[PDB]
């Protein structure tokens, strides 16, 4: 009978999408998302800050953003070496944004960062004891991307 | 056409299916399960008991426990650091039960241990060298889940 | 009802079908996977050829094979012990193959290997210097899987 299998198909179909939101949830928890909180993942791969973001919202992530203290260790434990944040100055020089839309707020600038050095410098990235720094969006860094809490 | 297309759907359906098994498979194998073994894994978050109960049942599995020396060990490793255990004696005290169901059959306490301390002590918890201690259920400890084998 | 319903249940199958596959991406990510490279996974059990062979199958990956001293390198770091590879010399004595078929082309053997020692060793390990060592396939080594770039 055509509508008893079409009312069989919804009920498949529905329970295949919540055993797949449970699927998301278990790998989140492995990943060590903690409860209400926005988490961090990396493949440890170097790039160029455009394919940064490229591949984050290809994940349907973004370039890993700190927003406060917590996060920046969490992001710098992470990454284990310097990474793209998602704030960059491109639009206009010397007013760091968000890649996600507003001003930046919470910051941890190395001494005498940022400094749009040389040619400039558009980009940010983590670096030692989770200090940041400006640098060239071309440069090569490590791929943290950050998903929702 | 209709009864075709139905059934090219339902064929559809369960090719989806077996590719999320797959991916479930993948995952665990990717976080250390052992063939024939629980899976064991945790986000590093310590909570409440009641707290490690409730997300690992969203994440249908159970709070760990130890059925021998050697998932003790295995949940020891993954743990790190304190971590609850599915076990408690809320029913008769000195009598412990896993949150399952049934009598202790395996386990490891530490000199002095169980000592229903203060106002009392029902759960337990898996620390240092993987002895264990009973606490109260109210405190904050790393929640490990288990996943059959 | 029934026409609507069955075109509404294929747009469902079809986001479902790009859900699971953001999930595997998102996955491989954690798991390491570098752009447009091939990557390798463990659960770092020790367990003999047979077995790698049959758990890597079930996975739909294959036990890993080195290319190239790049995925030589890439295989060693991922394992941590000794791990056997996809290439056998048990169909003919002396004439190492891919399990997925074809001559051996890159090599990397240990001064002296192979030497299909003592009872006979058909097998091959990578051991911890990226060298590698024929051994018998009924030892058991680390279990490292292969997935497509
Ligand atoms: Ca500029
Ligand atoms: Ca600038
Ligand atoms: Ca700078
Ligand atoms: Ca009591
Ligand atoms: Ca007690
Ligand atoms: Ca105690
Ligand atoms: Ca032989
Ligand atoms: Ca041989
Ligand atoms: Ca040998
Ligand atoms: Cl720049
Ligand atoms: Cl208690
Ligand atoms: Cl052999």
């Amino acid at each position: 009978a055509i509508e008893v299998k079409l009312a069989n198909m919804e009920a498949e179909i529905n329970t295949l999408k919540s055993k797949l939101e449970l699927t998301n949830k278990l790998h989140a928890f492995s990943m060590g998302k903690k409860s209400g909180k926005k988490f961090f993942v990396t493949n440890h791969e170097r790039m160029p800050f455009s394919k940064v973001k490229a591949l984050c919202s290809e994940l349907r992530g973004t370039v890993a953003i700190p927003r406060n203290a917590e996060e920046n260790k969490a992001i710098q434990e992470v990454a284990k070496t310097s990474a793209f944040l998602g704030i960059t100055d491109e639009v206009t020089e010397g007013q760091f944004m968000y890649v996600t839309g507003g001003r930046l707020t919470y910051s941890n600038w190395k001494k005498d960062e940022p400094n749009d050095h040389g040619s400039g410098e558009d980009c940010v990235t983590i670096v030692d004891n989770g200090l940041w720094n400006d640098i060239s969006c071309q440069a090569s860094h490590t791929a943290v991307c950050e998903f929702p809490a």
